[PDB]
C-alpha cells in the first residue's frame, strides 16, 4: 500500500556523471562509451549568455579548452561536436560503467526521474512530470545543467532529459539527449515565458481509478459523455484534452475496474463543473495529476488470495 | 529554485541489495562485506506468520535452507544467526561493492531515503520522515521487506531502516539494522495499531522559514502568540506540542530571517484555522512536515552577485 512519487534507482546513471569545465564555466556531462554529452553553454562566459552565437563561440575553443573529470580521473578530450543545444566531447577512454541505454523524446504528461548533480557529483533524485507547457517543476541550482532525466526498464536506461536552465518563474527547461529543447525555449538569458500550464487529464483519471480501487467512489455517477463533449469541458477548466493515446493507456485500469474510460470522464466532468463541495478523494481535496496509469497500477493495493 | 522532496542517490545501496529465499518465502537482504542482513520472517511459511515462535522456527533451519542471489551470482550461506528481528547470513563472498557505511538509529521527525526492492532488484527511491508514532508513510507491496532506509554523508551510507510490514491502516513499520523495531510493533500478523499520527510541528515551521527566504511570506502576519496558546491550537489540529527546546532548534532560521519563532507560530496558527485560500507555499497546497530544520535551506534560492 501507499502512493509515493518515486524515482527509478539512480545507480546506473551515477556511474555516467562527469564534470565538464571550459575555462571558467563548469557544469555536468553524461559519459556514455567514449562520448561526453553536455549543454553547449559550457563554452559561454556569463556575459556571452545574454545573446550567444554558439557557432562563433565554439570556433574559438580547442579540445584543450575542455577539462573533463570523472571523479579524480581526467579524461582527455580528443574531439568535439555541437549538435542542436548539446556538445558531444569525444574522450580517449570509454566509460566502463556505460549501462545499456537509449535516448528517447518524452511527451507531456509522462514522468521521468531526475538525478541532480553538481560538479559531476550526484546530489539527489526525484520524479518529475513533463508539464503540458513543456517545463518541469524540478529542484535545480546554479551548476546543475547537464543533470539528466531517465526511466529504467529492466536494465535499459532510457535517457529523456538534459537540464539547461531555469525560467524567471522558477520552473525548469531542457532538451532531450539529441539536444532539442522541450517546448519553445532557447538557451539564452532572455525573458522567456512558459505557456499557461494545464492539468494532465489522463493522470487525474488514473488517480480517480486508484480512488475507486481503494473504495473511495462517491464521485462516480450514472452519466454518459462523448469524448468531444468531455474535452470541451476540460478545455474550459484548463485541463488537457484526452486523446486516443491517453484512452489506450487507461485500458488496464478500465479493465480491472469495469468502468469505461468515457464513464470515468463523465464523472470527472461533474467534478470540474460542481467542484468537490467539502468531499475528498484518496484523503485530499485536490486532484493529483502526476501519477500516471503505470504508476497507479504499480503502487495500488491488490487483492489477497486467502 | 524549486522545492522538491529529494532522496539521496541510491547507487551505493543498489549494489548491496540481494534476494533471500527460504523455502517458498522470498524477500530482500542487505549484503555488506560477507554478511547479508534480512528480516527474520523470511523463515516463516505464510501460516507461520500469524504467531511465530522465531527461536523454534529457526532451530529447524540450516544454512542450506537460505538461497541468496545477487543478480546472476548465487551466494551460498555458510552461517546464520538471529539478532532481534533480523537474520545475519554469513556468505562465502565479501561484497566487492560494499560502501563505507554505518548503522544508525534515527529519531521521529528525522528523514531518510528508501530504496524499495523486490526479488533483490531495486525498483524505486523516495524520501520519508520517521513519523512521531514511529511509522513511515511509504509505498511498499508484498516482497518489499528487507528494503532499507538510509542517509548518505558524502561517501558514507548511514543505514537506519529495514522494512518489515504494513499495519492494517496501510502505514509501514520496520526496524533499525540491529533488528529493533521502531515503535511498539512486533513482526507478526496480529491486530496492531499505531499511536495518533501527529504533524511534525518543528518541520512545518522550518519549511515556513525557508518559504520566507524564497519570498513566499503572504502568510506572515503582525500577530504574535504565546507558546501555550499556540499549543492549544496545535493539539486541536494534532500537531506535535511545540516545546521551548524546539523553539531553540529554530533559532538559526529565526536569525536568518529576522522572524521570531513565536511570530512564525502566529502565522502557523492562522494557517491551521483559515487554510491557505488557494495560495501555495514553496509550490505546495499543504503544510509540509517532511523537511528537517537543517535540510530545508539547501534548496532555497540564493543571492545573485550582479
Ligand atoms: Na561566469
Amino acid at each position: 500500500s501507499g502512493f509515493r512519487k518515486m524515482a527509478f534507482p539512480s545507480g546506473k546513471v551515477e556511474g555516467c556523471m562527469v564534470q565538464v569545465t571550459c575555462g571558467t564555466t563548469t557544469l555536468n556531462g553524461l559519459w556514455l562509451d567514449d562520448v561526453v554529452y553536455c549543454p553547449r553553454h559550457v563554452i559561454c562566459t556569463s556575459e556571452d549568455m545574454l545573446n550567444p552565437n554558439y557557432e562563433d563561440l565554439l570556433i574559438r575553443k580547442s579540445n584543450h579548452n575542455f577539462l573533463v573529470q570523472a571523479g579524480n580521473v581526467q579524461l582527455r578530450v580528443i574531439g568535439h561536436s555541437m549538435q542542436n543545444c548539446v556538445l558531444k566531447l569525444k574522450v580517449d577512454t570509454a566509460n566502463p560503467k556505460t549501462p545499456k541505454y537509449k535516448f528517447v523524446r518524452i511527451q507531456p504528461g509522462q514522468t521521468f526521474s531526475v538525478l541532480a548533480c553538481y560538479n559531476g557529483s550526484p546530489s539527489g533524485v526525484y520524479q518529475c512530470a513533463m508539464r503540458p507547457n513543456f517545463t518541469i517543476k524540478g529542484s535545480f541550482l546554479n551548476g546543475s545543467a547537464g543533470s539528466v532525466g531517465f526511466n529504467i526498464d529492466y536494465d535499459c536506461v532510457s535517457f529523456c532529459y538534459m537540464h539547461h536552465m531555469e525560467l524567471p518563474t522558477g520552473v525548469h527547461a531542457g532538451t532531450d539527449l539529441e539536444g532539442n529543447f522541450y517546448g519553445p525555449f532557447v538557451d539564452r538569458q532572455t525573458a522567456q515565458a512558459a505557456g499557461t500550464d494545464t492539468t494532465i487529464t489522463v493522470n487525474v483519471l488514473a488517480w480517480l481509478y486508484a480512488a475507486v480501487i481503494n473504495g473511495d467512489r462517491w464521485f462516480l455517477n450514472r452519466f454518459t459523455t462523448t469524448l468531444n463533449d468531455f474535452n470541451l469541458v476540460a478545455m474550459k477548466y484548463n485541463y488537457e484534452p484526452l486523446t486516443q493515446d491517453h484512452v489506450d493507456i487507461l485500458g488496464p485500469l478500465s479493465a480491472q475496474t469495469g468502468i469505461a474510460v468515457l464513464d470515468m470522464c463523465a464523472s470527472l466532468k461533474e467534478l470540474l463543473q460542481n467542484g468537490m463541495n467539502g468531499r475528498t478523494i484518496l484523503g485530499s481535496a485536490l486532484l493529483e495529476d502526476e501519477f500516471t496509469p503505470f504508476d497507479v497500477v504499480r503502487q495500488c493495493n491488490v487483492a489477497t488470495l486467502q
